[PDB]
């Protein structure tokens, strides 16, 4: 029995390999080109984040809160699945785990409404998840060496939370998966067939036709665009944008790096600040997010500064005299109502794993065994029902809470920088920003309200393509309601 | 009577009575007014002869604009004859009432390029119109300045002939003056004018007494439309006058140097600015900031003091960081709420008022005082008064979108004059979020007037009470005159 | 008894000498102007734990000046009532506050604040003192800029503030109730013979006999004395540590209920907000050491006072109303200690050199000298403090020499400044060789504190030769 | 042999390769170097063709600097017909070599006063000086600017006739013209030059080949001197040449426009400096930073991008800032350590050298090959590069008092150009610090050789075994000349 997943990231590769493994029965063919364009994996640094991803926000939502239950049960599977798949390949082949520890520190180049806030709730989530970690003197921090202006005041030690390269990650896939017996065919797929309710198989953009009884859509940002095409799909499958991330690969200036990875909690529009320890005098620095409307493969001047200077400022002021070996661009998977598409379709054989926004890489092992489960007849993880992939777009937060956050974040990108304005002009903006952010939401629909990332994103962009946004949201109440 | 009573004793009152006074040598003229000048805007100026300095685009863009830039220019030739008119009744030892002769306007960065290079190029124009002698020079050979490199001047503009005075010594040689031609000082205030059958009767003072008079001439700042608004009917037919309140300091320099000119900036964000006027013995002089205020304020806020110190540090001379300072002066520009001032009689017959002259009633004085003391002698005074008589509607000067560009502009400004330091996308965010509330504000508040952008800002950030009482004046005011 | 002073010190031992003695004549001598005048210009903060830096802890000198200060606190309680029970309702209160928080923000080197804050807490759990370490959130009043915002905070118990003007009215009113004489004139000269002060010689060429001469001049104490024979190189010098502070009328009429400050910062400035009545509050305070006194407050002093009030504790501030800018000198003795107590002229007492926390030691300070003068030991941790020694060597040259380019680089990032990130190393390094030079030049065993070899660094070549001379001449009187 | 080989495939190995190969076509050249180009300057070039653009104060203050400049003009002359006969051996689809005519250059404050207003004084001085045509006009004039208003121009400088290459292109075309001329390619690197009887035998390439020459013209940019040095006495004979590491970006704008002209400051803080060179194809380059390392270096620093982009999205058009980075070039200018090129013969019989021009070898590239292969050909070439022969004692073209001011300037000036924000007494205390420890670092290296400011803070920064080299190095040099 044939399948062919769509896609060769994290998620991808994760599930061929689990199929593989697990269905001596099936022959899997794995489709994407090793240029991986947009590609948020190769871009990725990548954090093991659980308890590192928690905002007051997030937890304010039961959406929010299921959705965080399964990045802790996710972080349980990592050392068994290092193990498996390292276990394919030898010494020269370099280890996937860089970092055992995360080390979040709280400074004051931020709005205090979100880090404070958000600093808050992460020991809250420890707490109550009975985790290992501590509060520990900004002084014990090692390695560190911010400007006294930018300096950290609070830190804490979260054990067991690490970090991987996710390049030894996807090499250690591909491996593992050729060792499984599965195939790569390095075409992207152009179309998925369908007829009677069921797949048929994929075309690809070599002209190519390729049968099958089962289609794992693993595209990232293109996810959703590649399965819109089958019949009423476009409004019952949530929309997927480009959550565009730059990082950045820094060989230091002595070959030095932290023994953990050290972070920031979630800053202005889901950015962040964050250094991940790689082998051989290289660190990853990252990232930063900014939700478009169509995809965009190269980094803006301004993404580029704004890391740097974060990075140098914040973490070590070396990194400055530090060489640039490569500037990396990704599109995370942002889903238009905040959350993951994961499992099977009305389409029998159809199967998605997308929209996993900032944590698909960390929740990969638990998402791959979930969905290979179902294809299995089993139920899979529990808890992932309520991000089944055809559903109504998720409602988790009031637009009342949506409107508050929009306007903190916009704020927040204005401490982040940090500005030096006169201080009446905070003030001011709060008070002349609440208006317009409140008629754009009234406007786009009477139900939906974009969570405050794609807010932000659908207030800049073309009347054009705010009108484009009325007419699919008023389609997907028309389908659903 | 044939008795003139001057309420006041600023510039402007002591200016008026020294005229009536050495032109009238059979009337008693008397001057109101008490030595502490509370409020007062002339002992808080420097205080400069600002005829080209004080233009700007947005002013000459306008027809009322043009006509108070010609009167200025006009004032500027009396001033030679005026100080030596008013030094001749004192000595040597009375120190000097000229304190430079020359101005140097300097274009620096620290602002927006909407205000400042639009306000430069309206300053060469103007002074290329009226002939008036002036050169641009190179900013290496202007005297003493030792600016910050990153708030130095790239452009520098030499005027010949304004200057500045020192207000204090031009107070002391006006009271001299006026006492010499036999003028009386009471100093006490008037309380009320009386008028019946259309005439002025005279003034009550605030002790209780009563004096008999012909001839009244309101010039008492911020309070002179308060004063006279309690006559029948002239409480919506004199425009009011707000207080625009303005903090200077003066300092004793590091070195007891000063610069031989007047420096200055063109007019900023809401009708502050930047400059320096020399004083004798190693003082000088600061200025200034500008807030239109509802109510009058007597101190100085901790951002205006800040505000005034950083750019004179910084724009003109880094050795003012580490000079004393002597005094913070706090003063109230009467600001008049159609932007123009307040000249000439009433329907009261023996009413004068001279007022709302905001940033240049000290510059206008000798003009002011020639045109009241003309028309009280039947004459016609000075060409182009007319349109500022104090009984009119409110001037609208510019059309209400002119004014919403100028309040978002203004607005801009205060960021890039701090200066700040922002993300790039940011000043284009607030200018887009800027325009519907004011724009709002204005269509709520009247359908005819507009307020100018000085008091635009001040309404917008006004109480809703502050708000709904305007409202109420400018509709009683459209009632009166249409 | 003739007291040299009317600040708090002559003030505070003039009450308590014409309270413990009634049948001896005291006479005060100054101006109700109180020109160069620390007391007008304080706040005032009841400073001990407050005041903890970890510099001042590393010494002996420090630890022993700390003890007194803790010592004072608990006499305050008892001298406020014994001075409001001379007066009335009417005459307003003399305590502000009962508590400090001290905020901890990124806006200064982490080598003084963080230091500093550890610093305090650790002297705070040795002292068994009441302190909670409280969530800023919870901290009442203050709006601070975010970017200037603190992430730590610290509940001090019982430590408060006096309004410094209410205080001087009252031990004025009460030295009057208690028989003495206010004679509003200066003091011109000290005279003495055979070892034995005769009296004073007054700014109005009048002669005032006396048996005893308490000196509490503030910072011209020392000038003073240094006329009578050999007491030029035997009385530690004393300079005018310039303080600028304000009173603001708040926007909306409101303060807070405690203090609000920081720890101290570079040369011994610092920043906080001590409540007043009346919608009233205080804001302070800026510090530099002079070699010659000034009456008036700098553009520089101003704005930064301002600057760090508005951010770091209220943006309120802004738009707030200045009534007054204050300036007064700080007593600063050139070995970074106080002088108290008898010198070897029968009669003659120093009651001075107490920098930034003579008015919170004052009650202590003046029961120390009257117990003296009455043939007891008074305070027993005051002796090293005696006013003629040789210059006290509180720290090596090494521990100064790193203090003054830490202080240097701190006037920098409290400023805060926004430089590129290779020149603050830049500057360290071409600092610490000129300050090692100027130590090495100015004596072979005596190093000025931080504070004072700052001002010495930027003075003119004359006075620095000056300084070397008087360092040299005190080595030849000691050694 | 009759054979040429030239070491080095930039714009100065091509250029040379390409006049040798058109005027011997009975010889053959060979030409050496990889496609990689290895700390290439050629490649991380805009470029423009500065002659005005390059003035600076410093530089015309001296006579070595003054002939350099007039050269510099020359050069200009020969790029039209140059272009034209590069162009002829291609097709439409190779593309323009000529991407702009004119430059516009900019005077803002965000830089220090003694380095921006001398240099643009002396641009408009050599301007003038030359009979030049140029124009000084407004800022608002100049097209497609977009600057931050607290970082824009006041001043600004039309240059016509002084204008930019795509040095992409012009490497493709050289390379073609090259081939077109009977010139052979070899993609490989020299590792060895042979020489007996002083007289060249030829090349040992680092695939371990040995090719035979009677000429072997030297072009290996940074690595030349080091190439050469290995040859008996050379060491001491030929001045040293370091990298100077420059740093440049491709950025697609926002819109795919660009400005029709090149857009520049004058050179900044140790000979860095701001400008946008126009591309084809919705494409602009900007550039570019400047360090002298004593050791080469082939990637960015971080610090160094920031620099770029901030000066160029606050100081040129804040629409780059939302623009997508292409690529981000690094390139070595070869950096002579006397300030000065190495161009023409050497002691030994068939070397040449073509190095060490810093800044400006891509301007200089056409009169620089004819110069060289004039004298090949027993001609004198171009009169004034005499003194720029690579077989020299070290110029000293400045007095070390001149270079002890402008290395302190140029230090201050890194924080004038950041910029920074500091409390007012901390530049003039920082000024004060710097000249003691730059005038011991001077006295220590040398009785008699200064190096230039941009060489002399590498030094000041590097370890204590690179300076006492460096000690040892101008030793052996003052053993070898005197
Ligand atoms: C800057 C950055 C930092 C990140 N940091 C972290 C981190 O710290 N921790 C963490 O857990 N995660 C991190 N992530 C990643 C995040 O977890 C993502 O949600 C996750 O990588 C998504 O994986 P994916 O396999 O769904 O998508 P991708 O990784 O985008 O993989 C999809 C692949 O499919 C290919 N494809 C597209 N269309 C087709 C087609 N038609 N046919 C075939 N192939 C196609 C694409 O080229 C691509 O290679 C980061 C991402 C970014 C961009
Ligand atoms: C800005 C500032 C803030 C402060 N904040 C605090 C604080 O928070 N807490 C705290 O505890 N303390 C504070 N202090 C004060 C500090 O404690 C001082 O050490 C203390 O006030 C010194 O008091 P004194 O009486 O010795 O001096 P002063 O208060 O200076 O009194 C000396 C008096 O003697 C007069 N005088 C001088 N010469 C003669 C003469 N020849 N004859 C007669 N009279 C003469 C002077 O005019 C003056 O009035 C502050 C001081 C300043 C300047």
């Amino acid at each position: 029995t044939d399948v062919i997943v769509v896609g060769n990231g994290v998620l991808g590769l994760s599930v061929g390999v689990e199929i593989a493994r697990t269905r001596p029965d099936v022959r899997v063919t794995l489709l994407g080109k090793p240029a991986r364009q947009y590609g948020a994996t190769p871009a990725a640094g990548a954090m093991l984040g659980a308890f590192g991803e928690v905002t007051a926000h997030a937890l304010a939502s039961e959406h929010g809160r299921k959705k965080h239950a399964l990045a802790v049960q996710a972080q349980r599977l990592w050392p068994e699945w290092i193990e498996s798949l390292e276990a394919t390949g030898t010494a020269a082949d370099g280890r996937i785990k860089t970092a055992d520890d995360t080390v979040v520190l709280l400074n004051t180049v931020g709005h205090s409404a979100l880090d404070d806030a958000n600093f808050a709730a992460v020991l809250t989530a420890l707490k109550e998840a009975n985790a290992p970690h501590e509060e520990i003197a900004v002084e014990s921090v090692d390695w560190i060496d911010p400007d006294p202006n930018s300096r950290p005041l609070r830190a804490l030690h979260i054990e067991g939370e690490g970090s991987v390269d996710s390049g030894i990650l996807l090499a250690a896939l591909e491996r593992s998966f050729l060792q499984a017996g599965g195939r790569l065919h390095p075409v992207d797929a152009t179309e998925i067939r369908a007829s009677h309710g069921r797949v048929e198989g994929v075309v690809t953009d070599d002209g190519d036709f390729l049968p099958a009884g089962h289609v794992v859509v693993a595209a990232g940002a293109r996810s959703q665009r590649l399965v819109a095409a089958l019949p009423g799909l476009a409004h019952r499958i949530p929309r997927i944008y480009d959550g565009v991330g730059v990082s950045a690969l820094v060989d230091t200036w002595d070959g030095s790096g932290p023994a953990t990875v050290l972070r920031t909690s979630n800053r202005a529009f889901a950015c962040g600040l964050h250094l991940v320890p790689r082998a051989g005098g290289s660190v990853y620095i990252g990232a930063t997010n900014a939700v478009c409307l169509e995809p965009r493969g190269a980094a803006s001047i301004e993404e580029t500064v704004a890391l740097f200077n974060c990075a140098t400022h914040q973490l070590h002021r070396g990194l400055n005299g530090s060489e640039l070996r490569k500037v990396q661009v990704g599109s995370r998977p942002a889903p238009i109502d905040g959350f993951p598409l994961i499992g099977g379709t009305s389409v029998e054989g159809l199967w998605m794993l997308s929209g996993t926004y900032r944590d698909g890489l960390h929740m990969s092992p638990l998402l791959a065994r979930h969905v290979v489960s179902l294809m299995d007849g089993g139920t899979g993880v529990d808890g992932l029902r309520e991000f089944r992939p055809e559903r109504d777009l998720i409602s988790a937060w009031s637009r009342e809470e949506i409107l508050d956050d929009v306007v903190r974040h916009t704020m927040a990108t204005g401490y982040e920088f940090p500005w030096r304005l006169p201080l009446e002009w905070p003030h001011m903006m709060e008070t002349f920003l609440q208006g317009p952010f409140a008629e754009l939401a009234d406007r786009l629909s009477d139900t939906y309200t974009p969570p405050a990332d794609l807010m932000t994103a659908i207030m800049f962009s073309e009347r054009e393509q705010q009108d484009e946004l009325i007419a699919y949201y008023a389609d997907v109440h028309r389908e659903w309601h």
